[PDB]
Parts: structure tokens; C-alpha cells; sequence
């Protein structure tokens, strides 16, 4: 259907990301094979050839310092000259972290790959993008790793956009992962320039990653008060129709008072129906209306970055029908909420009403 006017999505997948990996564990959830069976989705749905590939590239350590402290650098660095030992000892200092020696390798190309995919929007070379990057990034803080992440990819890449573009860029994160993402939270608390909307399995503060600051009366510090939004589900079992209704009623409305210059989209796909470790219920076509309306902000620059999903066949099918959206594909054709979702929603509401006129 695209023609010559026609906008261009691009894509990033490097192999070299498959390295990482569990040595003493090749069942770990995370696995090499996320990338590989999202990628090779792509080429059955001829969604890549449609794209335009974007290279990966290492991230500097200069570039790492956006976010990071030079401890937490250094200590990642230096585990790829590490033996199974310290690479065992090294993991355990964190709350649900394995390495390998190239861990850290990967973790930069990751990074890289999306510094290399906001360069590309933000230069006018593709209009939006896909990077299929692991290991993630959300749980990432400035001084420690968690939650299978090193660095934090999404945080990294908001402020390289601002770096080669201007300091005030306004980027919105969107975090669609079933998991809150506290370091992507923390990094921009005090911070106006980047909003942060998280939407996340929460039961009152017993899921991963364990901490009421994922809690909805969390709404930044300072300058930042109002700039972030977290949106937690309590009660089980969420999907479609809970999603779509916070999208409707918080998400969408936030940010469009915001106007992004740029949206950053923390796709994990561990919210999806299929998935053991979140256990909701997304669909691959609700996450295709979830990429379609964040395209209508920011004058349709999109990124979207893998973070966790732990199902094969969902993630593979759900990244692919958000890159099919990307592309300019015509939305799949797609209910009461349960109770607490509601109340949930309207929770939000009311935090958030304070510091932003399109919800009063
Ligand atoms: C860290 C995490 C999710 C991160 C994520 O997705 N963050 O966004 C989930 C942990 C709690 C988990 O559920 C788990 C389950 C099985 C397992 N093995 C079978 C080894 C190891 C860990
Ligand atoms: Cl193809
Ligand atoms: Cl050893
Ligand atoms: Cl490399
Ligand atoms: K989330
Ligand atoms: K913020
Ligand atoms: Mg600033
Ligand atoms: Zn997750």
C-alpha cells in the first residue's frame, strides 16, 4: 500500500544480543531466543523487508553516565573479564540478576541500538522504529542492576535524544510492561522534560518488583510533581478492556496536554495472555490499538523498546502486530472492567487531576 510519500518504520535487531545468557540455567526465562523469535516473526509476516534496518552500535560509557553512576558502570564493565564464580557472586548482589561475559557487551548494544533508532526519528530518517533489544532496561536504577537489567535503555535514550537535539525535548516514556519500572521512575522523578506513564501489575505493592513507590499516589518530586503517573492493578487478572480504558481516560489525555517531541514505548509483552510470570490477559490485537493511538502524539515518533515478555509465541505475535501498526496497517477489529480496574483508574484520576486540566 506505502508509496513514495509514504512515512518509513524503522528496525533494529542485532544477534550479537543472543550472547547474554544463564550458564548455569538455559530454561532461565529470559532467554536468547526472545530476540530471535520476535525477529523471525517479522520475516514470516513480511514486516521486515517493510522496514528500514537500523545497525546496533555499542553505547559509550560517557553515554551511560546520562543516567548512571560510575560505579555501577565500572562494576558492569568489569564483568566480562569475570569467571563463572564472580560472574555468580557478582549477580547475587542484585535483586534477580544473572551475567555472563557478555552481559555488558549487550547490555551497550542494546542501548546503542536505540540511541542509533532515536537518531534516525529524530533526523527525519524513518518516522518511527522497532528495537528488538534484550537484555531490558526498566528496572535499571543509576547505581545498580535489577530485575534482569543493566542499564537503563529507555532512560539512556530519552536523554541521548536530548543530547542531539535540545535539553527541553519532551519525551514521554510509556511503559506497557506487566512490571513497574522503577528505575525509569526514579531517574526522572524530580524531572519535568521526560513524563513517565507506567501501567503495571501492582497487588498493592506484592508483585515484582516489590515496592509501594509503584503506587498511583507516586506523582514526582519537585519539578517534577505531576510527571509521573503510575497506573497499578490490584486484584489479578487484567486485559484488553482495562488497558484500552486507562489508555482512554489517563494515558492518552496526559499526553496529549504534554505534547511530546518524542515517545519511547517500554514494550515488554509480559502483560499478554499467554504469559506464566504476569499472568494477564493483553492480546496481540490490543497491543496493536495501544501503538496506534501513542502514534497520534508527537507527530507520530515512536519508539518501541523491548523490555521483558517471557512467551514465544505471544511476544513474537505481539511485537510484530505493534510493528504492523508502525507501518501504517489498519487497526484489528476489537466490555465492563473488572471492579478494581475501575477503581484503579479512577485512583489515578483523582492523583492526577491536580496537575493536569484535561482530567478535571
Ligand atoms: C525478575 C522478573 C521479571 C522481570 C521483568 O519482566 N521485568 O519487567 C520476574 C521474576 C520475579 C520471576 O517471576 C521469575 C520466574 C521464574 C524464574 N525462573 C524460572 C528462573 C525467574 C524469575
Ligand atoms: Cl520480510
Ligand atoms: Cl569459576
Ligand atoms: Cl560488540
Ligand atoms: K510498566
Ligand atoms: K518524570
Ligand atoms: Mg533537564
Ligand atoms: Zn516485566
Amino acid at each position: 500500500n506505502a508509496g513514495g510519500s509514504s512515512p518509513i518504520t524503522g528496525l533494529v535487531y542485532d544477534q550479537r544480543m543472543m550472547l547474554h545468557h544463564n550458564m548455569w540455567d538455559s530454561h532461565h526465562p529470559e532467554l536468547p531466543q526472545r530476540i530471535s523469535r520476535i525477529f523471525s516473526r517479522h520475516e514470516e509476516l513480511r514486516l521486515l523487508s517493510r522496514c528500514h534496518r537500523i545497525p546496533a552500535r555499542l553505547a559509550t560509557e560517557e553515554e551511560l553516565a546520562l543516567c548512571h553512576s560510575s560505579k555501577h558502570i565500572s562494576i558492569i564493565k568489569s564483568s566480562e573479564h569475570m569467571k563463572p564464580r564472580d560472574l555468580n557472586r557478582l549477580g547475587d548482589e542484585y535483586n534477580s540478576i544473572f551475567i555472563s561475559n557478555e552481559s555488558y557487551t549487550c547490555a551497550l548494544l542494546a542501548a546503542g541500538s536505540c540511541f542509533n533508532s532515536a537518531q534516525a526519528i529524530l533526523t527525519g530518517q524513518v518516522r518511527n522504529a522497532v528495537a528488538i533489544v534484550r537484555p531490558p532496561g526498566h528496572h535499571a536504577e543509576k547505581d545498580t542492576a535489577c530485575g534482569f537489567c543493566f542499564f537503563n535503555t529507555a532512560a539512556l535514550t530519552a536523554r541521548y535524544a536530548q543530547s542531539i537535539t535540545r535539553e527541553s525535548l519532551r519525551v514521554l516514556i510509556v511503559d506497557w510492561d506487566v512490571h513497574h519500572g522503577n528505575g525509569t521512575q526514579h531517574i526522572f522523578e524530580e524531572d519535568d522534560s521526560v513524563l513517565y506513564i507506567s501501567l503495571h501489575r501492582y497487588e498493592d505493592g506484592a508483585f515484582f518488583p516489590n515496592s509501594e513507590d509503584a503506587n498511583y499516589d507516586k506523582v514526582g518530586l519537585g519539578k517534577g510533581r505531576g510527571y509521573n503517573v503510575n497506573i497499578p492493578w490490584n486484584g489479578g487478572k487484567m486485559g484488553d478492556p482495562e488497558y484500552m480504558a486507562a489508555f482512554h481516560h489517563l494515558v492518552m489525555p496526559i499526553a496529549r496536554e504534554f505534547a511530546p517531541e518524542l515517545v519511547l514505548v517500554s514494550a515488554g509483552f509480559d502483560a499478554a495472555r499467554g504469559d506464566p510470570l504476569g499472568g494477564f490477559q493483553v492480546t496481540p490485537e490490543g497491543y496493536a490499538h495501544l501503538t496506534h493511538q501513542l502514534m497520534s502524539l508527537a507527530a507520530g515518533r515512536v519508539l518501541i523498546i523491548l523490555e521483558g515478555g517471557y512467551n514465544l509465541t505471544s511476544i513474537s505475535e505481539s511485537m510484530s502486530m505493534c510493528t504492523s501498526m508502525l507501518l501504517g496497517d489498519s487497526p484489528p477489529s476489537l466490555t465492563p472492567l473488572k471492579t478494581s480496574a475501575t477503581v484503579s483508574i479512577n485512583n489515578v484520576l483523582r492523583a492526577h487531576a491536580p496537575f493536569w486540566s484535561s482530567l478535571r
